[PDB]
């Protein structure tokens, strides 16, 4: 069933927003609307500068009768230092201060439209990364996990804090023991390319332990991203990784809470 | 400034991230720098769009107090086709579990496969007025994130370990009773909560989480499952939904049974 322009576009861009990071033939498209290639083309080319002009992402075309196209989600600086200001604001609030130097996070985490936001930004700095899967552990990191999955298309890996198992053992922010991690090893592929995300980094054991974690998949690092990471603990991880806020030593007696941005930035050119 | 073109393709995008919102026109006149003539007729050819595409339904509530708002429906026929597909990958022997349990973290970690159950979640309660989902910790997480990212309400997590509320129950795995805790200060009181789990085997998790939501002088709008065991229908006086069906599994042979849950009564039979 033949669509005019105006009913093409709106599918198209349904499609394109919902199949991020996929190639898409512009065959599937030309026989899902039993249209002439080239008038697709025509249909993406308005979608790709509406998408750069709104900052909604990057449509990414491969020419000829064979090409195809492919949606990058993309989050421009302005947008991204506006939105991480905004949380910011939102969790430098003492009624959040946690016992250990710990900050309140649940009600935020909650919430679809932020984590929107914050799997979005995810996405945008690691696009050109080549991602096979997202990893997390349980459980305060599992949303922000699926949100950045979601825009990159990859499966979720969540490792357990506790079949055939591959296990390792890592020390945690709360200045603890030792505690080990696991992860099925029917749950990943090997070389895949990981991206780990996580909501808070205090000390770095738990990220430590799930680069640890990789090398026994023969997996790779490909990024990190932390929503939260606890002042100066550039230190204690060796590997690059991505923040967006920076909990300054909060104090619990004085009951004040500073929080700044992360790095972040250092990632938009 | 934008080109009919242009606009069509924004306020799409704008549609599909904002669902059950009621947006006024003319916030969308002003974004666009247009009449509420063209922005209408650009709304029909969405509307017409999303309902011959099956996305969904953009509602259109007349008057200045009204506007337009996108929800978020599943064709019957989608959905049965998705719970077959997923239903005929689930029936693998190689997913064979101890205790007649069935091997699901694969597919729990998909977004695609997250995204369809979330929708088919979202389009059975879209009408029952639901100010958030909840599951409990930890396999209903991504389940619950999907359903409540197209309802639009945020998701509140039972955990199973300040002000906290607790109810004891028994799961399906061990007799012993276990504790769900929830604090008190995550889930506003009088609120009306859409249940979501992978798996309802006993069901004893759920009526624990029904339970909880007493304590919040909450109101259960509806439940939804991923799975249910054969036989629990008898266990549980709520009414829920489940996509598939799993026919306690072949202890000792290996083989495993997997039919359509009871979704199709929340269609049209209704």
């Amino acid at each position: 069933m033949k669509f005019r322009r105006s009913g093409r576009l709106v599918d198209l861009t349904n499609y394109l927003l919902t199949h991020p990071h996929e190639l898409i033939p512009l065959t599937f498209f030309s026989e899902r609307y039993e249209s002439a290639k080239s008038s697709i083309s025509e249909d993406l080319t308005i979608i790709k500068q509406t998408f750069e002009q709104q900052g909604i992402g990057t449509l990414l075309t491969v020419p000829g009768a064979a090409g195809g196209v492919k949606y990058i989600p993309k989050m421009k600086q302005a947008e991204a230092e506006e939105f991480v200001q905004t949380l910011g604001q939102s969790l430098a609030n003492p009624e959040r201060i946690l016992p250990g130097g710990y900050v309140y996070l649940t009600d935020i985490l909650g919430k679809p439209s932020v984590l929107s936001k914050v799997g979005k930004l995810f996405a945008s700095v690691f696009a050109e990364r080549e991602i096979d899967v997202v990893m997390t552990v349980a459980t305060k990191g599992i949303p922000l996990a699926y949100a950045a999955a979601s825009y990159l298309n990859v499966p979720v890996v969540i490792v357990r804090k506790d079949g055939s198992t591959v296990s390792i053992n890592y020390v945690s922010g709360s200045s603890n023991r030792i505690q080990t991690m696991s992860l099925a090893k029917r749950s990943m592929k090997t070389g895949s390319n990981v991206l780990i995300i996580d909501d808070f980094m205090k000390a770095g054991g738990t990220i430590n332990g799930m680069i640890n974690l990789l090398d026994e998949f023969n997996a790779n690092v490909a990024g990190i991203g932390v929503l939260v990471e606890a002042e100066g603990v550039d230190e204690r991880l060796v590997d690059e990784y991505m923040s967006l806020l920076t909990l300054s030593t909060i104090n619990m007696k004085e009951k004040s809470i500073e929080i700044q941005n992360g790095n972040f930035l250092r990632f938009f050119k």
